[PDB]
């Protein structure tokens, strides 16, 4: 009932930042 | 019984700046 | 009843960050 | 009851970083 | 190179249409 | 490299309109 | 090379009209 | 060379439509 | 040298439908 | 060497269906 | 030198449909 | 050296489509 | 009745990580 | 009766990263 | 009344990792 | 009773990890 849903990312560029590739296709349906 | 989705990115500053790529197409249909 | 749903990613970079591929193609139907 | 997933990643880079694939092809389907 | 996806759902009423569900959880991730 | 990507829905409601559910979460990250 | 993404519902109307429940999240994400 | 990818689903109703339910979970990485 | 995958399902119903679930969990990971 | 995957499933309801499962896991590495 | 997997399954009812479970789960690993 | 796999499952029933659940796990590893 | 899946990974390279491929074709289903 | 999964990947890197090919290609039909 | 699934891999380099190839193929069906 | 499922798989090397072959081939069936 209650949808807790927490994305969490955590990236420490501590050296030399540069680029991660992240895709979020979380999706959910219900039928109406 | 509310939806309560939270989405974070924690991104360190450190070294030589540039930039991630992210896509969100999280999404919900009821 | 609360749908736990935690996803989480811990990328630490102590060197020279470059950049990896999290395809989070999670999906549900009802 | 109730779904109760979680996914935990640890990615400790002290070398150098490169790409690796994470690929969470997760699909659950019910009937209502 | 071309990447052909094609999704086709051929959903014919003669008598009384309701709801189906169809979900199309389709993706993917690469290295760049 | 040429993405083609067709999704076409027919529903012919020919006795009785109402609603189907459909859920496109179709994405790509490169 | 061009994305052609083409997406279409046809839908027919012959009885009582009421409303489809659709949730498009159709997208993606590439190097920029 | 390429992926060449077709889903195609019939669904004919010729008495009492009603709810079934099509779960497509396709994913593949590189 | 082509991927061909092709999923066809031919539901037909000639006097009352209801709620057939068909998953396709079909995935794949690899690095060339 | 290219994966060609053909999957047809006929479902023919001449009296009434009710609900079938028809589960297809196929996952593959590189 | 390709392969090909054909799954192909034939379901006719003729009075009463109540529903069966067909469970194709199959897997494969190779390092190319 | 191509690769031949062909399922091919028969079910008609004239009265009852019951049905019941048939398994089939193939795994291979190279 | 209280399904309790849990899959733990260890991955710990000390000197030059490359990456070891992991596929985890892990599929259920059942009548509703 | 809560459905408790988890899946945990520890990922340790000292010295230099490359590119590891996880896929959880889980999936659950009911 | 607990389904216990404990799946658990352990993969130590202290040298030079170079990535199996592991499969697992868990079909379950009821 | 319930099911108790345990696969635990070892896999140690100190001087060059190698692509080890494991194929987890579960098949589980039961009536509901």
């Amino acid at each position: 009932e209650v949808h807790h849903q927490k994305l969490v990312f955590f990236a420490e560029d501590v050296g030399s930042n540069k680029g991660a590739i992240i895709g979020l296709m979380v999706g959910g349906v219900v039928i109406a």
